[PDB]
């Protein structure tokens, strides 16, 4: 389906398992 | 909500504070 | 318009180009 916004919180998100990860993860 | 689409522009973008922002920019 | 779920495979992705490419593409 469409996706959710993600969190609205000053940081990144990126898409991974269907889910808003924080960008900062993979940095 | 659901989310609309970013710039369609060769640039990739993340989702922050309920925009589009470049990638490039946390790079 | 609003845009659909990313692969559910265990790896990152962001939004370019109307598209979800690999985050790892970048990194």
């Amino acid at each position: 389906g469409y996706i959710p916004e993600a969190p609205r919180d000053g940081q990144a998100y990126v898409r991974k398992d269907g889910e808003w990860v924080l960008l900062s993860t993979f940095l």
